[PDB]
Parts: structure tokens; sequence; C-alpha cells
DNA sequence: TTTTTTT
């Protein structure tokens, strides 16, 4: 009998594996008898217990077959494809949307019943970022419609502050909750030719840690970056169309991704700064450096840092209509789940702690 | 009346091997009959007799074929998919534990009876690598724990030390005992593209004797080492996925294995500086190179850069809670037989021999 | 009928032939009727003349076929892994046993009856060779051992001198007596690692003449190849296994090649002085250069090149006990030819000779 | 009816064709009718009017084959792998022996009464080439025993001279005798390896004029060539295999040819100095020059850079004990066609005419 | 009805396509209705309405094939096929003679009933052409017997100096004479290898405004490109074969072809100069200027650029006796048809008119 | 596709 290549092709758009050597393992595994299967017994692992069953007679003609790699090739060919139409296709909400989604699949496993992550950290973490910038959440829900909006002129946004200030420990978190890349502008004229190549097919970049050509009479050293960034003018603005280039390939004409420029206290050009819709001064304060020292369950798990912990933050405080219609429905799990293990006097003494700069108790 | 290539596939996971041309090599072998060969009688390799007669027929339809390297490309790709399954879905303390017990089943044969190790000689080598490092056994177990505990910023160790102060001895035995491959990293950066890929599902990397810029003024060479490490902060730091690529098969995205970075006495970056949790400063010893002169089998048998050493080394001064629950009863095994072969005043006596220079086992 | 693929890989296998294009020119030469072939009648070579008589069945199919150079790939590749397989499975004695029987078959072939060379011819080669360096037939056996024993970092020697000291020629007998291949490092960094690819399961690997930096004052040009060297200085270890690649190919992970770099007069960085462990001072010696001008049949039939030589002078010079005891039932028969053939008078006269600068035979 | 590729193989091997597209293109040409073919008619190609009767029936099918370049890179295969045998097993000898009866069957051709060229033009010729070096073909023959022994160190000879000295013109010469190919080396040195591939199988190499870096003094300009010939000195020296490379194939492992360098007179290092074994300095002579402006016909037809004018030189010259016994036969009866053609007192007119700086006809 | 591979084969001959793509295109353009199709109405292509007919039903099953880019690949093949056979077999006269015949296929159509051109404005052409040197009838024709000859180190001429006189007009005219390309020697020494790979198989090139380093005083850029052709002053003499090269492809053997080299009053050095046998200048003339001005068409219609103009040159100004002999029956008809609907009174009042500066056509 | 070309 024959192998159905569309059942292979099934599992791995279901799966999502754009891997031809884990689709090829995955789908081996099917092979064993699944009355007896330890993995499914103990449930291990989702991308198993629940295929096993539909794929055992397949994967039982798959073993005999003398095509194995045809086969998975077709199949991640198949997920490709969809990947493809869906990034030209997809409007930009619908892209965060999905973003989400698989954020909030692997919150269902973090969180699962096997799950390492216990709430109780994860929702610290929410409160050490909430406590970081006044009104933090509006500042995240503005940052994700500027960049979804993606309007001309009305893009980047400048985070200017002190060293150990923690714009990189945003910056970075945001990255993972939309999609991204940073890039390192800091280099002269020519070679950032290839480094702007990064931004290609992204969804947002950061430019991280930006020198500044002043601040020496500071003890800031000094650096092209941002006499740089005057000339990328209409990388910024995104009205026109850039070509962007990378080692060894042609080049791609899009609109430049938009995005944050992370810049110590560095003096700006008039014309850069008019570019900026958004100025946010970072600046420390003491009793979030206490707290930190006196807080490893933060950095420990990765907890901090990390987009899956500012959606949480987003779930826990904004409104259920703020979210696009497909995932208000899942969102409103998320919500009572969050109510019932964190009652809003556990999670209002869990802030005032982190405002008398000290860890969880009681 | 045709090749099984399930047969095929079953001797190469059975085997693990990765490699196309050792497979056709080693099955071809099992193409002449099992009643004269000489390689079953005399037992040189168990990859040959264990399996011959069980090979035999499908191996004398294999010599026929026309097709020999493409089942071998597939029963490779095969085990190579199961590399990829288990380095996905397997918890880093069962990857490491599983290593233990291919490592255990290794000692039992080389300390068998029908092996060749004299048990003595291999605990000369713990005394010696106890000597090479103060809490040298706290030292190993700090590691495991470390690439365990797979910390992002916190994933990588730095060995520094003059020439012949055993940083690459350490390496060597600690990549064995992990598993692991080694990069040179000394070659430009647009070459690295196929090194970097080899870390493919690998727990360890270690990145041997990386060249600094400057210290010509030591009388040491520049080169790009540490040029190119600055240039792979992400693959340090594993904060985030990086595409690595192997030739004609795709690339897999993945976070790059923790590990050892060895230098000698090169000035580093301050930038990378922040990307090692732990520095060793190895010093050259003139007592262990006096020890060694007089203990040569030490360096013939390369025992002090084996991880079996170093796991007859956690077997000797650790306690059993400190090992995964299912290789404890195992090890418990292993540490009555080591207090069988040795009194503590035999082994008291080697560490006295390596202190005063002497040969050990006199 | 249909062409045997069997016979083809028998035929390789049997005359150890890892070239496609050679494998397919010798075989098509069994096309011609056995009966009247010229070059059997002549016997010029004999991987024609013992084989043509089996084979010339199946080179008739095999000249009418359609497919022939995907025969000679899996012959070839058959070849291969035999070679990988012994590369893995035998002891470096082993492998130097063999390489010396595959030898000592070469001398029955030169030496008998149909043979062409002349073993007086040959012995004066033994001569003229021991006079090179102060105890020669010693050096030779310190050199076979070291590189049968393989001990980490201990491994490389290192041959230094002016021009025409002999430093090539002792180097290119050592290659032939070992087995192995040449590597020219001189060449960019960027295309050296498919030259290093040349190692991939070679016994011996000798870097000939590199060149350093700052002889220029000695009117010696400066190069790349001594800094090249210095970035390989984990593949001169051999504490760990190192990534080398070949064309089309992904990258083979093996402990790279011990053996010799040969050099002239350049500063050595005190780096790269650690990973040898013996260096030989060759000096030029005007009555060896009367010598060869006297007795030019040394140079063009190109016999104090040869490792047939080198074996000569170890059969001449060494004890029984030092060869492996499956070739000292062949050495004993050679050393009785020998002393046949040689009195130690003649020998003694031609050293003698040699000391003189006259022609060695006179 | 089905297309005979062993027939293609026989034309290919029959023509020596390396090149797919020349069989493809000259086998086409055979569907066309016999009887009627205008190019048999006009017997204008050898390769065409010879075979066109015999493979016309398979040229027909040929046309109507799906398989086309299939077939001849099969036939071009065959032609290859013959070279690369023929290179490997016959000896240095024959090899010089089956290029001189291939040159005799273009003079054959030549100077037949088919033929467009006629013996007087071509022997004056040989006159003006026995005036530009004195012993002109004692040299010649020197430099055949040069490149037919082979001797390791002393087989490159150097030609150094004036600009327009006669450098480049003798040595096309003697490549074309010889066979080989030229050779430039003045390009950077990572592109060096491709140019280098050319010399696989190939019996000799002429590295065309190398520029030096002294001698802006003298108005010559600098460059690399010398400096990239110093790295290339185990090349030069013969004694050990170097792996050559071309495009997309992975290394071959040969001793380089042996061969001629051209230079003007730029300072050369005493390391490649050692490897030249004679020197010749080319000086340019008024007389000469004189001659072939009135004598232009020797430069139309190329007659004094071809190797059938040193062929023809050698005849005239020469001994018929110093060519091999297979060829004696066929260079006696050229020898009495010399005689019977020419006396030597035109010859000698001819020699005067030069010296006397007119035309060689008058 | 299976598809007649043989057809396409003879499109892409009689259309000589050597790109696939292109015939791709072209034959499926023969799928629909003949007697419908608009093009073949309209007969704006010669390459469809005088194949679409043949080639009908074969196209329309080429339509329904699964193989076809195989098919045109196959096609193509044939066609490059012939051009190497060309290459390797036709006589330099027969090339020439084949170049012509393609113009004056070319000249039938452009003058032609359906011809867009008007014969009076290329006749303008004519005119304004023959002013811009001396005798342009005896320059043309010695430059075209020079490129048939080709005599070796004799085979290149030179234009230099003054701007707006004509250098590059009469350069590209030639050009499309004769068929070959254009060369930038100016680039980078390591592009400069693929630049050359644009010389394979051409009958000329033309060294385009090549710069060197010196003539600051004359306003003169400098640049490589003289530093560049004296690395190829051994190309340029066509003495001997050249290894030319191209991205991915394996380098091959030929003589370079003869040329022009246009260029300004940089210092030509000695050993370049030495491979050149002809300069010829330019001086603006004012009231060719004015005649350009007040006839335009000349520039807009490109026809003092053009082959086809020198062509009609050709067949006014030289006797049909010096043109080869196959040709000459298409010639007496041009001459016939020319010097029917024009007069030699016309002319001279063109020529006139140009000397006036005024409209040339009235 | 990788290698080569690009960097
Ligand atoms: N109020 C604070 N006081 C001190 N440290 C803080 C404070 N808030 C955050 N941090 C910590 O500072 C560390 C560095 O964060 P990061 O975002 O890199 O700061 P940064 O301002 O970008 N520093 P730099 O990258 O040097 O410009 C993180 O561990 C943060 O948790
Ligand atoms: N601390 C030590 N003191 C003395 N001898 C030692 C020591 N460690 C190692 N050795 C000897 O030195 C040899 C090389 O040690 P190795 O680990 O390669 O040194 P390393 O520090 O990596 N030197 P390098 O890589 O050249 O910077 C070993 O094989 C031992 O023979
Ligand atoms: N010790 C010697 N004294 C004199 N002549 C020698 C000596 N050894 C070799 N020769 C001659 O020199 C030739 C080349 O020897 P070779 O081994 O290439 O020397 P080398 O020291 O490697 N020279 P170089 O390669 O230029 O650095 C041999 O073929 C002999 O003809
Ligand atoms: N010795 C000579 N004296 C005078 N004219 C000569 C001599 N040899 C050759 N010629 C002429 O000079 C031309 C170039 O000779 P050729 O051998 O190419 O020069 P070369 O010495 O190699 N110069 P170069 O190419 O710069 O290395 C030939 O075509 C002859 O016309
Ligand atoms: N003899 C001439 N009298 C008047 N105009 C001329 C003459 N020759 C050329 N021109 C015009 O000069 C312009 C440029 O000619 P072109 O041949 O491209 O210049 P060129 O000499 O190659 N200059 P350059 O490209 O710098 O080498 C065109 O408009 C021509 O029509
Ligand atoms: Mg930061
Ligand atoms: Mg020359
Ligand atoms: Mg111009």
């Amino acid at each position: 009998k024959q192998v159905s290549w569309k059942l292979v092709t099934e599992y791995a758009m279901e799966t999502k594996c754009d891997d031809v050597l884990l689709l090829l393992g995955m789908y081996l595994e099917f092979q064993y008898s699944f009355e007896m299967c330890l993995k499914c017994i103990k449930k291990e692992q989702p991308s198993h217990y629940k295929y096993h069953e539909k794929h055992y007679a397949n994967a039982a003609i798959f073993a005999d077959s003398k095509n194995q790699k045809t086969i998975c090739q077709q199949a991640v060919d198949t997920v490709l494809a969809k990947k493809r139409v869906d990034s030209l296709q997809l409007t930009r909400e619908q892209m965060l949307t999905n973003r989400f989604n698989d954020l909030l699949d692997r919150m269902d496993i973090m969180f699962g019943s096997t799950g390492s992550a216990d709430i109780e950290e994860w929702m610290a973490g929410v409160a050490w970022l909430h406590c970081l910038l006044p009104k933090m959440d509006s500042v995240v829900y503005d940052f994700l419609k500027c960049m979804v909006y993606n309007i001309p002129k009305k893009r980047y946004w400048l985070f200017k502050g002190p060293i150990d200030s923690g714009k990189t420990t945003l910056a970075a978190a945001l990255l993972e909750l939309c999609g991204g890349k940073a890039l390192n502008v800091n280099l002269p004229l020519d070679r950032l030719n290839f480094e702007l190549g990064v931004a290609i097919d992204q969804f947002l970049v950061v430019f991280e840690d930006v020198k500044g050509t002043g601040g020496e009479s500071r003890d800031l050293p000094s650096g092209q970056g941002i006499n740089n960034l005057d000339n990328l003018r209409d990388y910024l603005d995104g009205s026109v169309k850039v070509n962007l280039e990378k080692k060894h390939l042609n080049k791609r004409t899009q609109i430049f991704p938009p995005g944050i420029v992370t810049m110590n206290e560095y003096s700006v050009p008039k014309t850069l700064q008019a570019r900026f819709v958004k100025q946010i001064d970072f600046r420390p304060k003491d009793y979030l450096k206490h707290c930190l020292e006196r807080s490893e369950f933060l950095l420990e798990k990765r907890i901090i840092q990390s987009g899956i912990a500012l959606l949480l933050m987003l779930i826990w405080y904004r409104p259920v209509a703020e979210f696009a219609q497909s995932i208000q429905s899942r969102i409103v799990e998320w919500k009572e789940r969050l109510d019932k293990e964190f009652s809003l006097s556990v999670y209002q003494k869990m802030k005032f702690n982190v405002a008398m700069g000290i860890g969880v108790l009681d």
C-alpha cells in the first residue's frame, strides 16, 4: 500500500515544521504501536500524543518507503509556501495577531499542567516591568499601535537615558513580543550598507547602543552612530522604498521596518530629533536597583526581558476590546486564569513590595 | 530478493552512525560468510561481531545493489533526524544522563575482563587531574550544572593561561564528558558560516585557542579570533535563535550551544568579558611536568584528556545524590567497584607522588 | 546480459583505486580480447596483466553500458569506505604494518627477475642517506614511533636549515614510507580549508617549505605560512577533533594527522614551537653534493627520495624485534637476501666513497 | 532503432575531443547525407571527411535522441579517462614519442600535396631559429632530455632578457613541441589556485612573463609575479605531490610539470634561483629584426613560433640515434625528404642571409 | 502524439537562439492559431511570422509537455555547439563573410518595403561618416584586413586624445561591423580576471577609455587601467593561448582577440606599447557639429554609430573584387540599388552640405 | 547548491 504524502503534509502544517529533519524524525516515531506507546502514555510532548493515532498507519508504510526525504521536502516546502503567502498578503494587524496567538500557544504549554512556569514569578516580572516607567502599559500599547500602523514620519521612538537604566532591557523584550531584530549602526559609513540589510523582511527593528559625536565632556565615548542616522533619513521616514542589501545577495526594495533608537545622554541634530515622534527619558531609580539584587527570581527562568511577560502585562492591564476580534476569545480565558491565581490584593501587595524595593513576600 | 532499507537503517541506529562512508564500509563487511568470519572469531570490534549474523542475508543482497550510497544516505539521515528530535524534545538533564550512560557502557567494556584498560592507570589520571586546578571536582560539577542550567548571558566559561598550562587538556576532557564539538574561529568571518554549522544539535562547543589582537610585546602572534567572536555575541549570549547551515541541506534555527573559550593571555574586549561568567587562570606547574615525564602512559593512552577519567573523578569524589536518579544504580555499582580496587591510602600515595614530581605508580 | 557492478568493485578494491576516471580508463582496457593483448604479452603494468583474463567478459558488457561513470562511482566509494573503516578501526601500528606490506610487495616486483631495479644502486641510496644526518636509522625509527604513538602535542617534527640542506628529501622519503599528503600553507587563509581537507584519513601530513616573515635581511622572502600555521594550533596539537572539508561534502570531524614541517631559517613563534617535539637542523655537506654529481642515477631514478630506500635502511640497520609480528617473517627473508647480495665490505666501500665525495659505485 | 553510444565514444577517441560541445557539434554534422556532403567533397577538415561515411547511420539516429549531451558526456569522459591512465602509466619518453608522432601526422598533412604549407618557408624558420641562440639544436635537445628525465629540483629553466629578445617565441615553440600550457602567475595570490589547476595532467608548463619588484629604475613595471612564484617552491621542486584544483572539482594530487620561466631582468631570490638548473640569457640582435621585416611570411604563418619548426630543426640537425626506436622509422623518411628537397648550400645561403640581415628567401 | 524535439532544434538553429528562456517564450507564442494570429497579421517580429505556421502543430503538443525546459536546453546546446565548431574550424575570412551576410539580411528588412528606415537618412549617414577621417574608405578596409590576418603582436590599433572627436563613435561602428565587445580594464585587479572573460570567442575587442596613473597636468583622472593592461601584455600579443575565465565556468584556453584601444594621453609603458602597431587620431570640425545640429536624425536614429552605415560606406567606395567571393553576388545587387536610387550628384551635394554645416537632405 | 565570488 502507498504512503499518503498529503497526510505527511497535514502533520507538517499542523505543527508548522520548517525543518526537513525534524519532520522526518518526528514522523518516524509514529511507526511504533499506539497501544503501548510510552510517550503517549506519559504525554511528554504535544506534537506526539495528539497525532500518533491519526498517523500510525501512514508512518508504518512511510518507514518502509525508499523516498522518505523527498516526501518530507515536499511537506516542508508546503509550510514554507504558506509562510510566504502570508508574508506578502497579510495585513499588519493580522501579522501581530499571529505572533500573539503563537505566544499564547507558548503560554498554554509554558504554564501548562507540565508547566515549569509558575504564575507567581511571571506576575512578579509583570510588576517589575509595570514599575519601570510611568504609565507603562499605555507606553506598550502605544508602541504596538504605532508599530502596527507604520505611519510615515511618525514611526521611530527615542529611548534616551543613563547607562544601567533598563533601555536595552525593554527593547529586547519588545522584539520577542512582535518579532524583529536589532542593528549596530555605530559603524563607519561603508559597513552599515550591509548592517542595514539585517532589516530585510523583519516586522520591526531597533537601533541598539547608538554612540554620538558629543558627550566626551561628560565622559561619554564619541562615535559616528548619530551622524550616520542623520544620513539615513529616508529609512527612518518610511515614506519611500529603500534598497537593502546583504552578504553576496542582490538588493531588495521595501519600506524600512519601524523601530526604536536607544541612546545615552548625547546631544542630537535638530533634523534627527524632529524625526522621532516620541522621546522617552529612561532614568534609573535606586529602589529598583535594590529590588534587582533582592530579586534573582526575576532573572532566573529568563522571565525578565522576555516578551511573553510583556504580553501578560497587557492581558492584566488592558481592556479586552483592544485586542483583535479573533484573539479576544483566548484572551478572556487568560484573564480569568490570572484573576483566579493572582487576586488583586495579592498583586497590589506584590507591587507595593516592589515600590518598597523588595521582592515577593506573604 | 531485494535489499531491506529498514535493516540498514536499523543497523545505523543501533551503531549510531552519522557518516555515510563509514556505514557503507561496515555494512559491506557483512557480505562474507558468518561461519568462516575471522573478525567474528577474533572479536575485534563490537560493531561487527554483534551484528554480522543478523545482517548477513541483507548484506549479500546489498553487495549486488546498484543503489548503495542512496540506501546509506537515507539511513544516515534517519540517525541525524533522531538527533534533531532529541535535541528539541529532551531536557538538558536527560541529554547529559544519556551521555553518561554511553560513557559508562564504554567503561564496562574497557575495564571488563574482555577489555584492555588497567583501572590503576586511569585512577592515576584522576589523581593528576585533581592536582591541576584547586577543588577540581567541584569545578567539574559547577561546569556540569552551568551547561545544564543554560542561563542566557551566563552560558560561557573562559580558560586563560600561558603555554602548557592545561587549558586544552581540561577542555578536551570536559568536551568528551559532556559531548560537543571544537570550533576554530581564527579563520575569516565569511568562511565561518559552515564552521559554526557544526554546532547543530551539540551539547557543548569549545572555541580552541582563539587568537587576540595585540600581545606582540608578549611574543603572541595576532589573529582574528577575538574579533570574530565579538561579531557573534548572540551566539555566546544565547538570547535568541540563530540560523546554522550545512551543505546541500536546509538550515537549522536553534540557540547556539554553551561551552568554553580557551586563549593564551590575549587582551579581551569588555563587551566579550561581559559574557564569560567564570574565568579560570591556569598556571604551569613544574611538578606536573616532572610527573608526566615519568608516567608517559598517561599521555600515550590519552588518559588525562579523557572524559572517562573525569567521570571516574565524579564517581570518586561526588555524592550519589548529585547524579540523576535513572543512573544512580549503576553509579553506586561503580563506587563499590572503585572501593574494591583501591584503598584511599593508595590514592593518597598517588597524589603525593604527583605533588613531589616523582613518577605516579611508584 | 548485464554488467556486474560487483566485479568492478572487486577490481577497484584489489587495485586500491580511488580516482573514478582512473578506474574507468583501466577497466575499459579490458574490452579487447585477452588472447592477443599486447600489454599482457609485454607485462608492462601489474594492474593490467593480473586482471584482464578475469574481467574480459564484464568489460565487454561495460563498454556497451549507458551509465559507466555511475558504476565507477560506486566502486570508488567502496574503496573510500574501506579506507575510512580502516582509519577508525585499525590501530596505528596495524596501519604502518599494512603500509610496509604494500611496500615489500612493490620491492618484490622491483627486484625480481621481471623487475627493472638494481639492488646495488638502491643500497647506494641507503649509503648516501645514512650520511645525511647523524644516526639516521635511529632518527627514522624514532620518527616511526612518534607517528605510531601519536601523543597529544608531542606529534610534529620540525626540519630546519638552509637551501639544499636535505629537508625536502628526507620529508619525501618519510612521506612515501609512512604514506601521507603534502600540504602548502603559504597560500591565503580563506581558501586553506580545502587544502587542509586533503588530510582526511591520511597517516602523515607534511607541511612543505613554510615561509615566515623577518628573513629579509638574510634574503629569505616573506610569506604568510608561519602565520597560517599559528592559526592552526589546534590542528597541530591533536588533542581535539577538527572539522575537515572537501568540496560538495559536509565536514568530517577527525584528529588531524601528525607529521613534518619543513622550514628555511625563519623565526618561529613560541606558541608554534610548543607544538614541535623535535627540531632537526640540516646542514649542507659539500661531499654529498660532489657524490651526487658523480652518481646521477640516484637523482634520475629518484632513489634518495624513496620510501623503499628508507625501508631498505631499516632492514639493514634495525633488529627484527623492532618490526610488527605479522611482517617479521618477510623481513627475515629480506635480511637474508640482502646479506647474500651485499657483504658489509661492499657497503662500507660505498659509505667511504660517499664520504670521499667520489662516485658512490666507483 | 537505438543509437550506439559506443560509436560516439569511438569517434571521440579517434578525434581526441575533451570538449562536450565540440563533440556534439562535430557529430551532428554527420546527420546529413554522405553522398551530397559539400564538406566531404571539398575535404576541408579531416575530422569530418574521414569519419562521415562511417558514422552517418548513427548520427541520424543520434539527431532524434533525447539524451544527446549525456551520450557526449560519456564519450568525453572516456577520452579524459584514457588521458589520465596514460599520464599515470606511460613513461615520459613514451609521452614525448606520442606527441612527436602526432606532430608528424600534422606534418604529413601540411607538406602533403593536399596541404597549404611548403617546406622552403618552414626551413627558413629553422634557419632563423638556429641564429637566435648559439648551438640551438643542442639547447633544444638538452631541454627535451631535462623534461623527459624530470630530475627533482633540476627540472626548471629560466629564460631571461630584454624586451623583444625571443623569450616568448622559443617558449611557445617548445610548448607546442612538448605540449603543455602557459600560466599567468602575475594575478593576485587568491585567484592563483585556479590558474595552477590548468597544469592538471599536462606535460610542461611555461610561466609567461613574471614581473618582479626591482628594476623600476630600469623602467621595468613592478608586480607580484616573483613573490607568488616563491610561494610555490614545492611545486617547482617536483619532489612531493602537490594538490591542484579546478573549479567545482575537488583536489587532484600529482607532481607538478617541469617547465620554463620567462622573465625580464628583475632580481630573483636565492630560494627561487636554486630551483632553476639553467639560465638562458636572451639578447636582442638587429640583424634578426631586419630579417623578419623582409621575410614577414614567417610571422603571418606563425612559422617562427611553431613546434613543427623545432621538430624540423631536430630532424635536420640531430642523429637518428637520438630519437626513440618507435619513431626512428618516420624520422629517416623525413630526413630523406629534407635532403631531397634542400641542399646544404641552400640552407647555408639562408643562414648567411640571416647573418647579413637580409630576406631569407633572396 | 509526441513532441518533435528536432523541430524545436531547427527553430533554435534558424533563429540562432542561444538563450533557453527566450527560446521557450518564442516557441510558446506558436501554440495559438496561425490564421487568427495578430502578430502574423501585423508582421511585427520576423522570428514569429516566418515560423509560426510551420511550428504550430508541434507547439500545441509542446504546450502540453512536462519536459519543456529539457527540450529547450538540448536545442540551445545544439546552437552553442555549432558556434564552437565554427570558432574552431572557420577561417577568419569566412567568419567576417558570415557577419556581413547577417548584416545584409538586416539591411534587406530595414530598407525593405516593410522597413521603418528611409534609406535617404542612412545615406546621409554615409555622407557624414565619410568626412570623419582622411579617406575613411581606406582606414576601414585596412582595419578589416588587419583583423582578418591577425598577425601576432602586430594586431592592435590606438585612438587617442581629443574629446567630441569621434573615437568611441568609430569604434562602436567598427565593433558592430566585425562583432566583438568592449572592455573596461580600470576595474579592480581581482575583477580584471572576469573582465577579460568577455573576450571569449569574440572576433574583436575594444579597450574603451582605458586610464593610467599620470597626466594630471593635462587634467586627466588617474586610474589603474594601464597598470592592469601591463599585467595582460601577454594576453594582448596573442602569441600563446591564455586561460580566459568567467563566473562559475572552468577556464578556457584560446588566443585573445585583436582589437582597438581608445585612450587619453597617459604615458604608456614600453612593455605595453611594444604590443601596439597603430596610432590614429582625430580633429573636431566645426561644420560637422552644425550639420548634426541641423540634421539631428543622424544621432536620434543612431545612424553614425552603426555597422550598417559602415557597410553601406564600403559598398559604395570599394571595388566588388575586394570583398569575399561568396558575398559579391549580393554586393552587386546592393551596388545596383544604391546607384539606382541615389546619384553621385546627390552624394557630393550631401558631402557639400556637410562641408557647409547645413542640413544634409535637400 | 556550492563554489565562487564577494567582502
Ligand atoms: N533602576 C535601576 N537601577 C539599576 N539597574 C537597573 C534599574 N532598572 C533596571 N536595571 C538593570 O540594569 C541592567 C541593564 O539593563 P539595560 O536595559 O541594559 O540598561 P541600559 O540603560 O540600556 N544600559 P546600557 O546598555 O549600558 O546603556 C538590567 O539588569 C536591568 O534590570
Ligand atoms: N598545568 C600544567 N603544568 C605543567 N604541565 C602541564 C600542565 N597542563 C598540561 N601540561 C602538559 O602540557 C601539555 C599541553 O597542555 P595543554 O592543555 O595543551 O596546554 P595549554 O594551556 O592549552 N597550552 P596552549 O594551548 O598552547 O596555550 C599536556 O599534554 C601536558 O603534558
Ligand atoms: N646535505 C646536503 N648537502 C648537499 N646537497 C644536498 C644535501 N641534501 C640534499 N642535497 C641536494 O639538494 C637537493 C635538494 O635537497 P632538498 O631536500 O630539496 O633541500 P632543502 O634543504 O629542502 N632545500 P630547500 O627546499 O630549498 O629549502 C637534493 O636533490 C640534492 O641534490
Ligand atoms: N632576438 C631577437 N632579436 C630581434 N628581434 C627579435 C628577437 N626575437 C624575437 N624578435 C622579434 O620580436 C618579437 C617579439 O619576440 P618575443 O619572443 O615575443 O619577445 P620577448 O623576448 O618574449 N619579449 P617579452 O614578450 O617582453 O618578454 C618577435 O615577434 C620578433 O618579431
Ligand atoms: N569630427 C567631428 N566633428 C564634430 N562633432 C564630432 C566629430 N566627431 C564626433 N563628434 C561628436 O562628438 C560627440 C561625442 O563623440 P564620441 O565619439 O562619443 O567622443 P569620444 O571621442 O569617444 N570622447 P571620449 O568618449 O571622451 O573618448 C558626438 O555628439 C559626436 O557626434
Ligand atoms: Mg542596555
Ligand atoms: Mg615575451
Ligand atoms: Mg570616447
